[PDB]
């Protein structure tokens, strides 16, 4: 009778997008929203050498029928504009996606004397970057430390080089001007395996990577993967979502 | 279209809301949208002693079935926000309203790979202010005269509109003193006049002229003395009509 349905649980979902107000507003037209039957909801923004991804905890999602097929639509929607931003309305009383067609997702949203329904074309030909769980250098950073890096890059623009040292453990951040901000192994930075590795990434993709993780106001886990090409991984999460970023060398 | 359907003709409608972009964006949460089977679409904003109304020409509408019941909703929509502003999308490809429930209006909108429909509750405690075709004073003003009045009120206050009978003259006095008055010439037409005085808030009067100025055509000023001394200021074009209704202030 009814089609496969993926509903959002609004008490956790509405607290997550309020925490994400800053990021939800600065998405651009390169941003996809993917619905999976895990259940999972994934926001992805792909760019030149950077990929950021926000994954809502299954805590926020409820799925009717696991034969729901994966849907990926654009966030920039032909009449409503910013789809995610429009789910941050505080009037929202019901929010679910149905799998009617193989070509489109049907989204339903309610408010007190209002109900809307729309259908966006599915994008077939988009992938979602995954954390390779192999990592050569793995470094946890205090949220206080992340605020320090933010306040130190807050006038951008340039390039940043991230060096990580073995004995003793330390992570250092050198800028194209010269300025260096280093942290040593204390109680604000944990080192899960830091032999000697270095990456070079665009400074504003690193700065924006930090703004995304800072929305959780918790620790971030920074890593350096040496697989295909030296990839910088920067992630933070809370009990409602997880922010992941993937930057490659310049 | 089994249920009665009121469709918009997008070529004329899209050009009408583009002329109206200044008005569409400054509507507030007191603003009503009315769909009639005339066919007609009406934006009404009621305020203290001013009522402004924008009526889209029937030329902009196409109606299926005249048993479409009159629907009035709020322009301030619970998740989309400004309803009229969202019809101003240049991505819009299809826009019609259907009468399914007595309790709500069902609006459908399409764009290239997109199609939505929503239903907002209809409000029933509101009427549409009408032009009483009685008028004691009826004075048409060339758009030049209206542009002149605008470029003189831009800098609270109670403008008073005094009109003389023999011969015709209309005068606009401010609380400071300055007066801009005009005699029967080529840019002011005088049909019906009477020795009359009205006082209206200057802020509602200036905005009334800003709304009519959007047509860049003549404006029709009137003063109705049927129930209560009302100032009426209107300008139409081939796509819509801007009407304003001002009353005097109480002691």
């Amino acid at each position: 009778s009814e089609p496969p349905t993926l509903a959002l649980r609004l008490k956790p979902y509405k607290t997550a997008i309020q925490q994400l107000r800053s990021v939800i507003r600065a998405l651009k037209e390169n941003t996809t929203v993917t619905f999976l039957p895990t259940p999972s909801l994934i926001l992805q923004t792909v760019r030149s050498h950077c990929v950021s991804k926000i994954t809502f905890n299954s805590s926020c999602l409820y799925i009717t029928d696991k034969s729901f097929q994966p849907k990926t639509i654009n966030n920039s929607t032909p009449l409503l504009g910013n789809f995610m931003y429009l789910t941050s309305s505080k009037d929202l009383t019901k929010f679910y996606v149905q799998d009617i067609s193989d070509l489109s997702a049907k989204i339903s949203m309610c408010a007190p004397d209002f109900n809307m329904e729309f259908s966006s074309a599915c994008v077939h030909g988009q992938d979602i970057v995954r954390e390779s769980e192999n990592s050569a250098v793995h470094v946890d950073l205090d949220f206080g430390v992340v605020a320090d890096l933010l306040k130190w890059i807050g006038p951008h623009t340039g390039t940043v080089q991230i060096l990580v040292h073995a004995g003793p453990p330390a992570i250092k951040f050198i800028l194209t001007n010269g300025s260096e901000l280093e942290f040593t192994s204390n109680n604000r930075v944990s080192f899960h395996g830091v032999k000697n590795m270095r990456i070079n990434v665009q400074l504003k993709n690193f700065y924006q990577t930090l703004l995304n993780c800072a929305v959780t106001k918790l620790p971030c886990t920074l890593r350096i993967v040496t697989e295909h090409d030296t990839l910088l991984y920067v992630a933070s999460r809370n009990g409602l979502f997880a922010v992941e970023n993937f930057l490659t060398e310049e």
